């Protein structure tokens, strides 16, 4: 129906009061659905801005839910859900929305509380609940780069926008260019891989993953997910991968782990972010801060670094053991199958860990201590740094060396697994002969990479500013198109269903040596993984770069996945050396009996029940190497193949087309 | 298109082959489909019949997945979904039927596959992927009494069929009338519930609530319905409230659980039914048979009564502690919401069981158990009892034992659970005054019950019998329209949504005063649930008898739901006193956002099942006329039975 529609239009212009008039409507408010502030000169507002609207949506008066929780967060202040109390507030709203009965109350709720909760956390909180709700499936949710712009953008670009839209008239404004590689100078050789950290591709990614797999609320609200403590796991396990292959292509080693948190932190950040709804701006880090013990007694934080400590120090002993207990005290094995996904849940912190109160909130409350290092006792009253937001997280270099960490403890259970037999990744009867690469324009087994103008309307976020448009010009990696051709012998008599998984990962380390698998195993990124059929004999497979299941296309990110500009690493001029492999696995094995709408959910989209591989997530590298093995070369099988790529970047402007 | 109604065909005259001819129509079964039996003789036989057929359906030659699994099982061999082995040869066949993606292949596997497995097991097979196929929905299936008459009629009666259609000319063939009341004599009192046992009805409805409702079955998406646990819990929970009414109305006590399967079993008995399609007959139980270890290596059963015994140890210590253990080791609790649920996978075993190898498959092995006393290590080479067929289960009074013995176990639960407070069962602003019933021509609060024929064509069902209408006369019990008129008050200034909940029960004890709640909350049966809109003030609401949603129309029986006319029990000659009981909740907190329209998705009421009384009493309570808050009304019903037979 219209309802649906018109609540997208509570997204828009998220501070403007609800009673001005969003796209080409106006909302009808009751009296008593005012604010305080407002209310006593209702007559004057809601026929001042009642003009220039095509329609006008009324809302019924309910009771409605008491709203002090929601209310309880200041509307000027900083929304994260890594904070415990903001945790307790969102988990109230969220209850609110997502226990209302009709789509006529939703709506009501929604328009009511608008403008009394902050914008951040109504944003989320509308979210999660439109995204679960079962009469609101198949919506269209606007970007949140569109809605809080403050979160993706340098702050220097406000004051000129403002002015744009002010002095020139619509059709005549000039389209902003945001500024890039803006963070820090060439000094800090850190400042190379702001094309990844501070893509807004990237951080949209992980912001979406982190909406659809929450870690915190009920579990019929969203957070029992098949498997999502394995894919907390190695989803992030891929970003360090990446993020490795990133630092290679600009004469940098690999990311340095949190060793312990005693030590100062070398590498500061300050991310140039003004928060409009805060009306500040996010403190930066300075070189060589410390983390220090929190007591935030406004956000509930009571926390010491030594507690961080005994977490880590007792979940290593877990590992090692090779069991986890529970609250009961009765113990859990890390086997194989669900190992994994158990120190997920532990480590994260998901209400699913068997035990939060032993294991801790360990990955968390590691974001907050990190954000937290200028002002632990809130002498200053300053908010939280970047790294205390996962919409900001990924910007600020500490996240890989924390996050690079939380890795190392995964991988400490990843080795005590045996090794894949020469028997459990042999496809009897499939070989596969070759695979290469194809662009138009350029040799074979050759990709190429470039920087990319794009064009984004920020102007349902921009606030108190003459209508319009307000295009920003993004610029951002991009690679030229590409296909795999596989040629795969089937040799059996019979059709074989097979899985095609294709990894990419260096060719030699940073010395130039070829690497060794126990190195090269972690540098694997997944670059596709879809099943085919195989007709007896001969068979020629060929894959376009867009079909990726890792990514997804352009449109869906600006106008949850990977964002496709990024599925190819930067590479160098002179060409960066890559192995491209692939593996054809047995699907019957690897098959998951499932029934699927396969839509643009966010690749087709897995929000049903169940994840659709039986094989490990980054099945063929996640283990150690079975004996005789020790390199790439002569870990293959048959029904894999090895082929050398080379990555060519160009230090130019290409336009969006 | 044509291929919907031409796999209807298939039902027709299960045991002649598919080359025969069904209704109208003949399959031109190539000759390479014929059977190892009939394909040497192909010649003489295609061209039978060859002419005497209006339309003639072809079928294309495929390739057919290896049918050794579905063919294991013998042709004139008994099937049953409870014995371990048939449920994976079932499984297989299901999956083989819902793997063929094209409407004209399934088609085409049918047509080869059907002259080749056991009848029984194709009909049960093509039922389960025809109802759950997305391009075969909505699709009529015949019902499985004219397919199978066999499983519902005494075998008396099918070598007076077949004298009938061969010596008479159609047009002047008189109905059959089925014998009722056949199975025991008036030394066995249990034979009066022959209304109840051994009616049509309710052994369609309980056998169609499986098909619909399975709990094993090769992919975990058909049988993981919305609490499908809970619904195991409450319809059988309901068989044995209406069951135990109907006891009260022939001078019986309430039926006596199965306390422990060491004890004999008082109660034999001889169904009195010849399986044509296994040509022998069921076995019969005779009085004080004991259960026995079984060992049927055919059938893949090797159990010990001890087994039984551990998994109800087990299953009971899990209720008292509160929770269990699932294959992992970790706890999921048996909580007010889920743990109903949750135990009725576990009691019976779903695959939704969260532990099957700890707390066993203990109601279905309990079936089994019962149904082969007579011969439990296959010594004797006879088949189960009716106890181990969900078509034939409720036949035998044993049934009622086991599955009363299985409720006390849920009960285990349920009386853990807190007492719904005065507030919880409030509706602030309504109040219900009065509840009446009034049927024509017959005084105010009185319902009345007696006997009616009703015809059904058997002919379908009449293998190798000659061609024509085959009409049986059934007797059972029926009751007179009527209607309740509910007067409720709003008293609130706004239209308020409400669950209007009917419910009855007996009246009194055995020593002729009220019934306490304890007691008496058990033998409430649910007579009608539905949504109603109040208009501020007063509000008349009538609602017909016919429009219940516990029941489904005549139609659809005779031409899942419990049958129309065993809504009402049966009552005395001289009146049996009742209580009726009606509540309105607040259908907003009941309400769940998405008989009874098109079943595929929830269950449409957020309250657990028999929701004002499935829990204990709050402190002070004692009766139900001061369990009663003002939402709620009761009123004394009298039921009257009448011995005569009243034509439709
Ligand atoms: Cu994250
Ligand atoms: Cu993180
Ligand atoms: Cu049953
Ligand atoms: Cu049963």
């Amino acid at each position: 129906m219209n309802y649906k529609k018109n609540l997208l239009l509570l997204y828009d212009r998220p501070r403007e009061p609800i009673f001005m008039g969003k796209g080409k409507s106006v909302f009808d408010v009751p009296d008593n659905y005012l604010t305080d502030r407002y209310r006593p000169i209702g007559p004057e507002i809601q026929n001042r801005f009642g003009e220039l609207a095509e329609e006008r949506i009324p809302v019924r008066s309910i009771a409605l839910p008491d709203l002090r929780i929601p209310m309880s967060l200041g509307r000027q202040e900083q929304f994260s859900l890594f904070i415990p109390r903001h945790r307790k507030i969102a988990a109230r709203l969220i209850d609110i929305f997502m226990g209302m009965r009709n789509i006529e109350e939703l709506q009501s709720c929604a328009v009511f509380a608008r403008d009394r909760i902050n914008p951040y956390l109504f944003n989320y909180a509308l979210s999660v609940a439109l995204l679960h709700r079962r009469d609101t499936k198949n919506l269209d949710l606007p970007s949140v780069v569109e809605v809080f712009p403050d979160k993706y953008v340098d702050s220097r670009v406000f004051e000129q926008i403002r002015e744009e839209a002010t002095v020139v008239p619509e059709g005549m404004r000039m389209p902003i260019v945001i500024p890039k590689d803006f963070t820090a100078s060439d000094l800090d050789e850190e400042h190379r891989l702001w094309y990844f950290r501070e893509d807004i591709g990237v951080n949209l990614h992980h912001w979406h993953w982190h909406l659809v797999y929450p870690f915190e609320a009920s579990n019929r609200a969203i957070v029992d997910k098949d498997r999502r403590g394995e894919l907390f796991y190695y989803m992030h396990s891929q970003l360090i991968a990446r993020y490795n292959f990133e630092r290679f292509c600009n004469r940098l080693q690999r990311v340095k782990r949190l060793n312990n948190l005693r030590e100062p932190i070398a590498e500061g950040y300050f991310p140039k972010l003004d928060s409009l709804v805060a009306s500040r701006t996010w403190p930066g880090r300075v070189d060589n801060a410390v983390i220090k013990d929190l007591n935030r007694e406004l956000d509930q934080i009571k926390q010491d670094v030594s507690d961080l400590e005994r977490w880590i120090d007792r979940i290593y002993e877990a590992v090692h053991q090779g069991y986890v207990v529970d609250e009961s005290g009765n113990r859990i094995f890390l086997d194989e199958e669900k190992g994994i996904d158990i120190l997920g849940n532990i480590i994260e912190s998901s209400i699913l860990s068997p035990n939060r109160q032993l294991y801790g909130d360990m990955h968390n409350v590691g974001h907050v201590f990190l954000s937290y290092t200028h002002d632990p006792d809130h002498r200053h009253l300053e908010s939280f740094g970047v790294m205390g937001d996962v919409a900001t997280a990924m910007r600020d270099p500490v996240f890989y060396r924390w996050h690079s960490f939380i890795d190392d403890i995964f991988q400490e259970h990843k080795i005590k697994l045996p090794a894949y037999t020469k028997s459990q990744l042999t496809y009897e009867g499939i070989s596969v002969t070759g695979i290469i690469v194809q662009s138009e324009g350029a040799p074979v087994n050759t990709l190429h990479t470039y920087w990319q103008q794009s064009d984004v309307d920020l102007s349902r976020g921009m606030d108190f500013v003459p209508r319009g448009n307000v295009f920003a010009r993004f610029t951002h990696l991009q690679h030229a198109p590409f296909q795999y051709v596989i040629q795969i012998d089937n040799t059996s008599d019979a059709q074989r269903m097979g899985f095609v998984r294709i990894f990419m990962a260096p060719k030699n380390d940073e010395r130039g040596q070829p690497m060794l698998f126990r190195d090269q195993r972690l540098f694997m990124v997944e670059m596709d993984k879809f099943l085919v059929a195989l007709r007896p004999g001969a068979n020629r497979i060929r894959r376009r770069s867009n079909e990726s299941t890792v990514t997804i296309p352009f449109e869906r990110t600006f106008r949850c996945g990977w964002p496709a500009h990024m599925l190819v690493p930067k590479g160098l001029p002179e060409g960066f050396p890559a192995d491209l492999f692939v593996m054809v696995s047995n699907y019957e094995d690897d098959r998951v009996v499932q029934d699927l709408v396969g839509t643009c959910n966010d690749y087709c989209g897995v929000r049903d029940r169940l994840y659709p591989d039986r094989k490990a997530m980054g099945f063929p590298f996640d283990r150690l190497a079975r004996t005789g093995v020790d390199r790439l070369s002569n870990f293959v099988t048959p029904n894999m193949a090895i082929q050398s790529v080379n990555v060519i970047h160009i230090d130019k402007t290409v336009p969006r087309t």
